């Protein structure tokens, strides 16, 4: 079956961890960078950096702390949050960061993924989509949830790979922040629209929720405090998706 990826999200600012962690064995357990090497070594197969930094520093720390990430760890990563522009994202991608995340800056100049597709390629262009549920239908929503676009799911999936996009960040509004699992059906939704890679995202709980999502057709699934908080260890989930017949790197 297609080879399928586990995604460690890491919500920063100031270079900080938002909310730290409980992994005891870490110098500092809020230090993202150290963090990130962390879970490099026990399994994880790439990194989503989110910053929530402060508009005056936010440029010097996202670039600081891409530099510092990309010394340190040997798989991919993807950073993100608030690039509004060609050249934020050509600053992140030539400090250091493989890919970059972008979302509202996409839905209002579509035009911004092909142009970071032109010079650093598709696969350097990750969309990260944001939706859920309005009068029974799936809807693309901005600025972190706050404003229904009044774009269908269907349409934006669509225009986002004709642009130039290389994968869909798929964050479920609806099951994001609650642990009940991945929106499952808003997955089997996109998959048929879209030859990209779907990484799967919101609601993640226990490990039987990625396995869900993988037969759902998400190419990769992403959680963030199901690991930092350690409900769930990455080398058991990943022995436990083998098992049942996920193809994951071991």
């Amino acid at each position: 079956s297609l080879a399928k990826r586990i995604i460690a999200a890491l919500d920063v600012k100031d270079g900080r961890v938002v909310k730290g962690t409980n992994f005891e064995n870490l110098r500092d357990s809020g230090d993202p960078v150290e963090l990130g090497k962390f879970y490099s070594e026990i399994g994880i197969d790439e990194l989503v950096f989110h910053d929530h930094t402060a508009s005056v520093e936010k440029r010097k720390t996202m670039l600081e702390l891409v530099e510092k990430v990309a010394e340190q760890i040997d798989i991919p990563f993807t950073v993100g949050g608030g690039i509004h522009d060609f050249e934020t994202a050509s600053e992140l991608i030539l400090r250091g960061a493989d890919k970059v995340s972008i979302n509202t800056a996409a839905v209002e100049n579509p035009s911004l993924i092909t142009q970071i597709a032109q010079t650093f390629g598709s696969q350097a262009v990750v969309v990260a989509i944001d939706a859920k549920r309005v009068d029974g239908e799936f809807m693309v929503f901005t600025y972190s949830g706050k404003k229904n676009t009044g774009i269908l799911l269907r349409d934006w999936v669509v225009e986002v790979e004709k642009r130039g996009a290389g994968e869909i960040l798929l964050t479920s509004i609806d099951r994001d922040g609650t642990k009940s699992g991945y929106d499952t059906e808003m997955i089997r939704f996109v998959r048929p629209l879209t030859t990209l890679p779907i990484i799967a995202s919101g609601g993640a709980g226990k490990m039987e929720h990625f396995l869900e999502a993988f037969l759902a057709g998400a190419d990769a699934a992403l959680a963030a405090s199901v690991f930092h908080f350690r409900e769930i260890d990455v080398r058991e989930l990943k022995e436990y998706l083998k098992k049942h017949g996920v193809n994951v790197r071991l």
